[PDB]
């Protein structure tokens, strides 16, 4: 029968802590790993109605996102879609989005949700699909608060909130984004675990590596394009293989981690992306 999934949403406080390696950057870092365990526990003991506690970043930490954002910016105004540059300078004007700045989730979080609804709440570390993709049925984007470790700051293992502030942020301030992304958690909600795979992998070919056409031309909407600057050249490079998003065939594409995309969906819009997953839906319910 009906697996259980949250009816409102401080009912995510019962799936969102439901949550290093020696691999990763930083495993070496003693100071690093004190200082993700500190991340971890701010995500963990937070619950819904709490403010989202105010980071004091350090300079260490400022300099990595600052390189990040720095080098993503050039690219931006030739590779993001219409409505990702639309937004990324209100972010800029009203919660300190600047080189030197990373901004606070708290304020990101008051800004989406006068915009379109959309709220944060911190995850200390990767959720299943289907308690990740359950947040976004309430407008709630789970999102990590820590920094990539500063030996690297242009790959990431994992996403970190520089990933999640320049890549998924700026479109859920967009209303059209938002009832898109919505409508994916909406669908999920105790919904079979073939269906949520099917959606998790469009949610994957959409809101994480997305391009889409405007104005006859090829830009980026996805948010892991969007904070990588190696694939987001390589996506609009022309040596990458696309192909129309359309969510039967999208569904079964594998989603590729420690690589470049074998292939990259193209939405017409996200009117249209949200057409086709509703039609979409109705085969898998
Ligand atoms: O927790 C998640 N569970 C999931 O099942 N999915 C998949 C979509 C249904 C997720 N997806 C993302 C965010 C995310 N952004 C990415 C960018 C590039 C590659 C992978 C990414 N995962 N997260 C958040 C997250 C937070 C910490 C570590 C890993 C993942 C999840
Ligand atoms: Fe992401």
């Amino acid at each position: 029968s009906v697996p259980w999934f949250p009816k409102k949403i401080s009912d995510l406080d019962h799936c969102a802590n439901r949550v290093l390696d020696a691999d990763h950057p930083g495993f070496k870092d003693n100071v690093y790993r004190k200082r993700r365990k500190y991340f971890a526990d701010l995500a963990m003991n937070y619950k819904h109605g709490d403010p989202i506690p105010k980071v004091e970043f350090t300079e260490e930490e400022i300099k990595t996102w600052g390189t990040v954002f720095q080098e993503l910016n050039k690219l931006y105004p030739t590779h993001a879609c219409r409505e990702y540059l639309k937004n990324l300078p209100l972010l800029s004007k009203y919660c300190g989005y600047r080189e030197d700045n990373i901004p606070q989730l708290e304020d990101v979080s008051n800004f989406l949700k006068e915009r379109t609804g959309f709220s944060i709440r911190p995850v200390a570390g990767y959720l299943s699909p289907r308690d990740f993709l359950s947040g976004l049925a309430f407008r709630v984007f789970h999102c990590t608060q820590y920094v990539r470790h500063s030996s690297d700051p242009f790959y990431t293992p994992e996403p970190d909130t520089c990933h999640e502030l320049l890549g998924h942020v700026p479109l859920l301030a967009e209303p059209s984004f938002a009832q898109f992304s919505q409508e994916i958690g909406l669908a999920s909600l105790g919904a079979s675990e073939e269906a949520v795979q099917k959606l998790a992998t469009c949610y994957f070919f959409t809101v994480e590596f997305g391009l889409c056409k405007q104005d006859g031309q090829l830009r980026v909407f996805g948010a892991g394009l969007l904070s990588s600057i190696s694939e987001l050249k390589h996506a609009l490079s022309g040596h990458a293989k696309v192909k129309p998003f359309d969510p039967k065939i999208t569904c079964k594409q594998e989603c590729l981690i420690t690589t470049f995309q074998d292939v990259y969906f193209v939405s017409e819009s996200f009117e249209d992306a949200k057409e086709k997953m509703r039609e979409f839906t109705k085969t898998i319910k």
